[PDB]
């Protein structure tokens, strides 16, 4: 049971961080075919990171349980945002109970009015910033706004949106996000040091909890006198009760709510943006025409069944945008026990990684991996890990693709788009969640005449 092959280090303390930083895909691709191995070890500032770049071996990463392959350590830099003691910072069963409640709230059973709520909100956007016959806009920005507005409309009741609208909420979320130092996965010390930024999320957190409390107290004042039939993500979570029979504290409720919105914000937008960029490119008229054929029968007011059931192709477009260019590049676990990966053994201490970026460009799994083709299929079973797998698979997946499909459907009905460059935009590897390079997403909308 040998250690996997490790790439020679040529920079004493830093290791491979510089090179891995400049060009992720390339670096890993070279490491792979340099060492003729899908499984291999690199070195981040002293730390050993074993990457599992062989899709046939994805199950050895996604199936071991928390006690052998743990997310706490590596995702503890998210504490300021979810809360101390919430999600990854909680006892694993408590962590698990928590995520289950969240999942219960985002299942397809709860999707009844989401689609009309999403359209109303999309149309509202389109009719205020896309209100000319032709226009230049930044599509990434604009899908981001659309995504957050639709999330809020699906997930929050009117009374909360009166106090906290999507605009306000994006700002509180940005404050929160500005204190994140993902660097601290490899330099833990940073999680314990106060920084210029540290205070910023706490201020937005306390403002957010303050609002939720006041909302709940008023909700109580009207249940004194009514059915108050409508429920939302908030009332959902407040009726949750742990196995031990105690309910969630406000701190935890709020943690789940931001964790929800935060998680979906960039990933769903980026996925929308990419899909449209691909669909509007000359080279992909074939696919744009196909999508539009799928939409052709549909009514103005879309419904649960149109987008849940009658849009296979729109889904393939979203999933393939993710496949070509996944928003999350490196997924990670801390190795609690020696564990067996293919012909190798990964020792206790290692950070173990599985990278959707790498696996989605395995030429066997995905012939011509830089070609965006919505009709392809994985040539290896399980090579698509865009939404993770096994114990920590994405729980927002369905809600996410609901937003994207409804947005594509609503957009491409009323409009055409004109990419303002020759080629589709390049990914930008220099942000924690990756998307098309923002400065390259300026785009022209054209209102359709029919
Ligand atoms: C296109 C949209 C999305 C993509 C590409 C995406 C991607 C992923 C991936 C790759 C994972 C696995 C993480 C890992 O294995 O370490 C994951 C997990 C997760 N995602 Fe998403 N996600 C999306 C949307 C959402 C949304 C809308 C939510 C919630 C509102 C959400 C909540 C989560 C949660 C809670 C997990 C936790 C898995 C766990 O630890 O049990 N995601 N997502
Ligand atoms: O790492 C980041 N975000 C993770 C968080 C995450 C990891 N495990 C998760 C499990 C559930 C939910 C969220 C996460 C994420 O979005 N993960 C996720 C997981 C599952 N589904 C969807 C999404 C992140 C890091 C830095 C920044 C940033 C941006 C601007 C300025 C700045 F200073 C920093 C933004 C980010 F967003």
């Amino acid at each position: 049971g040998k250690l996997p092959p490790m790439y020679p280090v040529t920079v004493p303390i830093l290791g491979h961080i510089i090179q891995f930083g400049k060009s992720p895909l390339g670096f890993m691709q070279e490491c792979k075919r340099q060492l003729k191995s899908g499984i291999f070890t690199i070195n981040i500032v002293g730390k050993r990171v074993t990457i599992v770049g062989d899709p046939h071996e994805h199950s050895r990463f996604f199936l071991p349980r928390n006690e052998v392959l743990s997310p706490r350590e590596v995702y503890s830099f998210m504490v300021p945002v979810f809360g101390e003691g919430v999600a990854y910072a909680a006892p694993y069963p408590r962590m698990r109970e928590q995520l289950n409640f969240l999942a219960e709230e985002l299942t397809i059973a709860k999707f009844q009015n989401f689609v009309p709520a999403i359209q109303h909100e999309v149309r509202k956007f389109m009719a205020a910033n896309w209100d000319k016959d032709e226009g230049e806009i930044n599509l990434l920005e604009d899908c981001s706004t659309m995504i957050i507005n639709t999330a809020c409309q699906c997930l929050f009741g009117e009374d909360l949106r009166k106090r906290l609208d999507a605009r306000r909420f994006a700002q509180l979320l940005a404050k929160m996000e500005s204190s994140l130092i993902p660097a601290a996965v490899f330099l833990p010390i940073l999680l314990k040091l106060p920084l210029p930024q540290s205070a910023r999320c706490h201020e937005a957190r306390t403002e957010l909890q303050k609002i939720l409390s006041e909302i709940i107290i008023a909700r109580k004042a009207a249940a004194v006198n009514k059915d108050s039939s409508t429920s939302d993500l908030l009332s959902g979570l407040l009726s949750a009760v742990y196995r031990d029979g105690t309910p969630m504290s406000l701190h935890e409720v709020c943690g789940m709510i931001v964790a929800a919105m935060f998680a979906g914000q960039h990933t769903s937008s980026i996925t929308t943006t990419w899909s449209m960029l691909h669909l509007m490119h000359p080279a992909n008229v074939k696919h744009l025409e196909a999508l539009r054929k799928e939409i052709e029968e549909f009514p103005a007011q879309l419904n649960y069944n149109n987008v849940m059931d009658e849009m296979p192709f729109a889904e393939r477009c979203a999933r393939e945008s993710i496949r070509r260019d996944p928003p999350l590049l490196m997924l990670m676990r801390k190795v609690m026990a020696d564990v067996k990966v293919g012909s190798y053994v990964v020792p206790k201490g290692d950070i173990i990684a599985c990278s959707p970026l790498l696996s989605h460009h395995d030429e066997e799994a995905f012939p011509e991996p830089r070609r965006w083709d919505p009709e392809r299929d994985e040539k290896v079973e399980g090579a698509f890990i865009g939404f993770g797998a096994g114990v920590h698979k994405c729980i927002g997946q369905k809600f996410g693709l609901l937003q994207v499909k409804t947005i594509l459907a609503t957009a491409f009905r009323s409009y055409d788009f004109q990419l303002l460059r020759d080629e589709v935009p390049d990914p930008d590897y220099h942000t924690m969640v990756v998307g098309p390079t923002a400065s390259q997403c300026r785009v022209k909308y054209i209102r359709r005449k029919a």
